[PDB]
């Protein structure tokens, strides 16, 4: 957990993240080209950062957001495919593990059904390890499918890794399943839009914070004719600070050593801010001052949960009492999206 | 939602928050003192501030924190009862509602179990409206007994409430209950002390984001024996951007106006950061677009949350694994905390 | 007034402004070229941000600036003219209002006389609702002639708006006059230069704190061969809260919503920062109490604006006593600028 | 125009700030004795500050607030006093000149219309060579009369002064009529309570910039029984770059070294962004280049100004459109302000 | 290297800064009872943070500044003496080193020459085991007899630490000297007063940096009758981040852990940022593909420090012809500093 | 020393900085293409900025960084040279002095040694004034010859200025160097790649106010295929404030005003924080007080110093004791760079 330094040590993943330029396709060919745009900057970047052992790209920064439906359906990856190949061929050359996305990647009723929004996660010797797929897209203008599982992988190093996408991040509670599962590590990538600027800088941090974690966040640049993207990306530690920021500038680069002691030693030792043991063993001292017992309290206390765990069209149905009945709004409608 | 006027209007709660000198007491006598120095305070700040419709005290302020075991049974609070009277009796008088905090309020076992850590919201009229009992409490030095319920209840202009305190705030998931119960303002009350006084401001920050909730901040400050407590009481607004922030400063005040309307008109017609709603819907723009219907995806896609609802003790042993399995550790120790 | 969503509601009209790259064109054929692109980019801007009522391009947007004085004469546009006829089509195609610059405008003399450097208003409908010519040419470099009038104009959903550009933001007196001829939103459409980045992005604060006003500013980015243009477009609360800001950013983009019924109620019902109210009611209380009746003072109390008004040479010597004689100094001197 | 030391040379004013304490007094021996503190706060200072030529001390600093109507009567003050005398001997002994506040200086029909507040400029010998009263009294809550006149004075080294009081620095009218009389340096002496701090710590830089003019602010700190004084006392440059500013902290202190050299450097060779100069003289490149001589255009351009100068009611009439026509509002009343 | 909890592992001390402040003080008495209420200071503060290894307290902490000389004389300590054992017992009972500032420490010819400004590192078995004498005494106002030498010591767990004091932190040569003897952690204790908080703030983060070390500040608060003392006590990261900051407020605490290992891991494996290899290695790439072997480049290529090591007279000389010739200036003279 | 005007007068010396985007060139005509793009930047600058006396440009802007081994021995510069007389003839066109950087610069041995990293100082008169050689490589990844010697040179209106480049800044010694040779500005000129921007824009405010020095900083900007470059040039004051400072934007400029008489008079009169005088007069008032004499003590205390001047060898032995014997890292190999 240092920053300022190209170096990594035996203790330390040296992360990269990348401000990643969004680009503005439109066919298979200039996808692949771009995928191989990436992989340069990869091995670019490994001959200036010799510590380097993961690196991170945008959600998007692959094909960039295909506006045009017939230009996402044609433009579909498989995973494995051609663009991971070139990837991974990257992660082999420079001898780091990656992150990319694939916009979309082809749903198994494809093309009948939306493409998934997907990360990948290569190894240092071209392996994928893990492939995420957004649980959460950015609706209403987001259509890809919802996927609906998190993972946890063995990183560099060791380091526990979980990838999310973008709209994800604005969720405590992905970040909570993930770190639960084990992550020490959570990568954010994302395309995220202006406005939410400065709303998104600070979740990341809070949430590496609620949930003693590492965090990394790669996030797009520019403008691609729709949206303009404002970068910051960024790796923070486990206690709330962060490592190194970006700016908003095309093609900016953080790097930062996160330490594999050190996590383990904070969750191990940390007593008043140890999130994740704390929330399942509450108010210990208490019950043990009142002849209770040393494990405090494991319980939820919170309805909502309980709720959505057993009647989730119920929970769906007090918070449209709270909100709104429909996905779309009348007051702003949106070609698509169904309002009263 | 604004900032910087002493007056409110028809559709502003004027909010104040009280960065409130933290006491150090030993009796009951001096306990009553101190609560009528609170009443006075809270008289007096109504005559500065003519908008005032809520003031906010922090965790402690009454009793401050009774160290001595003794002294803790010997000034636990019924409620109702003397403090919060004289507590009633200045709401009445400034005709405003008021959050005050009871450190320790008996247990139902009182003297023979730890006391709770409670909050009351007092109306207008000199009514409890809510009693909130801490569900977190901040182990291993708070020796509370926990709670067990979050509460919203109909505040001053209609405005929905709900109460935590302190090390509750580090744990989204109350955040979550509170708003999906309907919160329109969270107030979060405490005697949070150095260290960590920048995640706490920022976690009140991306708490309100995430929720789309006003929050409200009362926090302690100076030094009382044992620590020092960061100030930094804050009103911020629905949309994450604080309204306004105390510094460190012995009995700083801030005071806000947070309209009922504009939170109301958010939650109907925000679309790309409506969090209560789109946690409910998820993926509802690709499922309309493949054919699957209109109101996205409700279930919790998070086991976690399955397991934690489902099986609390295995949730427990899971985390046991990624921390530690007894609540102290012997790198650390603690008198009456176990260890290894 | 609100920051991080994509919408807008009845209540709220939703304000795009744009970090443009400053071109840098020569020709008619340019100039309608670069205008197509700017068309171009609100259509794609709304089909990304559904709220999207009123769009803010920079000063010089259109044009760049025109350095050489022989294109500068050829590339002065008429209003109405071909380049609004291209912006009206982007506003009526993205149902959104929009202000864009023509820099410059042809003096009704022209070409023996400097052109104007304007800003134009335009509905959803595509008409030209306002035009405004820059009172406070950014001098010595600036050639434009100087305009002489404000303006203010029924906007989206009925807010009511004024144009400002570039240095007239130096200037407390511009924000005020525009505020007390009814403004609810001032637009300060800029090429603001480096070096006075800090000093630009605290007087668009201050002023909508001080005449409790929304403020939106569009700045230009990049280096054009002169100047590098600092970005920090932004929207700001009459509260004096930024809601969402730019960096630097070449075509950053902003967006926020601000509320109609908020700013009017705050104009009713504010009071010890109703600073509007209170500049022509001073000491109400303070005379009330002295037996005086219960308006407060209305008279202007400061000798600058009456000799500025009355005996405006007088002004004007009086200031060269205090600065210098000349338009020019001799220490820095610049070509067609005289000095002593 | 420059931080850190403690020294000052010819060409330097040494002015000292004072986040001075608020005093919560009822008699007038009280008040005394405190005046006696002030004087023996200013002999200590200079003792750690030999370069201090300048010491300000906040609104309400002598007398604090006199909520009780009785004891504001009995407790104003006469200029020259009793209180000025102990503060001129301070100035003698320390060798200073000194900026005070009498809170209520006794009107010129006391005890039968509200007293003005007012500040004094104590020279070094003792003398006081400026008064200044409040012309904008931070109504409601402020029941002081108004008074009329600002002022420029010959301070420490030749630097020129002006006076003015809290509530006045919200309007930027004031700042513009101190630096059009000629002030260097404008001290805002102030009380000025939570909530609207951030506001008020933009204010004074925004007012240095506009009028390039070096800005000294002294702020009440502490609670005192209604408001909290939020302090940030602050020496802001001529360029609206801060100097050094305070936090919160009571009896906090700041100093800097003001150039005497450097402010008349600027006001007579800069260009661009010599705003004294500029609003009298618009747009003289362009009149230059169009043929029509060399001074620019110094007429005023801004109707508000000109109607409230020839006729004060109708500016009057207008605002109360725009705003309220009532002093007080009936959603937010206040003992002794009429609404409808 | 890890901010936020109360606990400590055995890998990282803990450390506290106290913002204590500032005493008044006159006697021998007062200084004892002071010192008395320091030691329940420690153990207090114990009782909340179980993980505390190392407490910091200001210079001045004890003593307060003794302005009068004669007190000065009267009040200067014996070390050991009777203050350093009231603390060493307060380090025993709470288990923790401890680092306190006896301003003055007699001089060897006491009461003949000026006593020294001194530090005392004391262990957790009450053993002084560093005795540090301030080496840049704050001339002109401060008249302490200037020490001579630095030291690094075994400190908790083995981390080694040095001892500042004050002004000398604003000379990187000390910092380096320090490192450059193997400290790990660098404590500067002041009694730092206004104007200078930013550039301290900066300075300390700066030199934790550039030597690439552990630093903890603490520095005192309050007024004391001549100063008022910025605190912003804080404990920096060896990377040049900070861990935690205290603001203004009198009596604040941070607590911080810093972890051995790694600042051992990083000293042994960083590289483009090993400041403190970098230095006695200079072109060590460049050398080696010059043909010139393996080590860089060690040889001193700065004159000044050659200089100031043969000629120390010499660079006097040098120096005053930039500056001035005599301590004192005319300009602002202060008594017994002579000038021209 | 003051910021925000185009202007310049005979009392300050208007400086630009360029956040030059970073070329990626590999051929000598590509080389000089981009030279005379710097040129044609500095002549369009002067006409938008009539006050710049300096313009500075990065390391690294004329050439890029050759990578390839090849390309950089076969574009390294001869000074002066083709490239020196483009810029030279730019400096006389646009009367300005400025700084432009030669990588490499031609060893004397060219092509059996590395190039130098060189910068030179050309005069109005396109005369080259300085030329420094980079002390500090940036090791391991910088291949340049290590140079040996700093200079001062009289400047625009006599500004005394070094040169220094990119790493050699995080070394105070170096800044130190300069100063005490007279410097009254420091140039650090940089390509300075991610991560370390926090670090570095602190660096250069640390080491204005520890010298008493002007500091200008011209960093690169943009992605050159394996670094990002972080911006944030900057023109800072001698007492630690910050004048003006870019974004991380490519092609961004600031400019700011630089007075004479300041630093003159500062380093004259200033006594607390006259740095430079302080230094080789240490403890004078207690030295005075004591009976000692009134210099103060020049010599020089710290064993480092002595130690490294006397025996760089045993200087070199002690630091690899305390960080690592070889100049690799076997946990960070490195092509080229030996280790254990």
């Amino acid at each position: 957990m240092r920053h300022g330094d190209i170096s990594s040590s035996h203790d330390t993943v040296g992360i990269a993240v990348v401000n990643y330029k969004m680009p503005r396709l439109h066919t298979k060919a200039e996808v692949i080209e771009n995928a191989k745009k990436i992989a340069d900057m990869v091995v670019g970047m490994k001959q200036g950062l010799p510590g380097m052992d993961l690196v991170v790209f945008p959600e998007y920064s692959t094909m960039g957001i295909m506006y045009d439906q017939d230009e996402m359906f044609a433009t579909a990856a498989s995973i494995p495919g051609e663009e991971t190949a070139i990837f991974a061929e990257a992660c082999k050359k420079a001898d780091t593990w990656g992150v990319f996305s694939l916009t979309g990647e082809k749903h198994e009723d494809h093309p009948n059904k939306a493409p998934y929004n997907t990360l990948v996660l290569i190894n240092n010797k071209g392996e994928i390890v893990q492939k995420y797929r957004k649980i959460i897209p950015w609706c209403p203008i987001d259509g890809w499918y919802p996927g609906d599982t998190t993972y946890v992988t063995e990183g560099p190093k060791g380091l526990k890794i979980s990838l999310i996408v973008c709209d994800d991040g604005n969720y405590p509670e992905i970040w909570r399943d993930c770190a639960m599962k084990g992550a020490e590590l959570i990568v954010r990538c994302q395309g995220y839009m202006y406005p939410a600027k400065e709303q998104q800088i600070m979740m990341a941090k809070a949430m590496a914070w609620a949930n003693n974690t590492y965090v990394a966040v790669a996030n797009a640049t520019g403008f691609d004719g729709v949206y303009s993207y404002f970068g910051h990306s960024a790796i923070i530690g486990f206690d709330g600070r962060t490592l190194g920021e970006c700016g908003t500038e095309e093609n900016g680069i953080q790097y930062a050593e996160v330490s594999i002691s050190q996590i383990r030693d904070f969750r191990k030792n940390a007593q008043s801010q140890n999130h994740l043991f704390k929330l399942l063993h509450r108010g210990y001292t208490g019950l043990i001052n009142s002849g209770e017992g040393d494990r405090g309290v494991a319980e939820c206390p919170f309805d909502f949960y309980r709720t959505w765990v057993l009647d989730a069209e119920k929970a769906r149905e007090n918070v449209e009492k709270i909100t709104r009945s429909t996905v779309g709004t009348a007051e702003c409608p949106i070609q698509g999206i169904p309002n009263e």
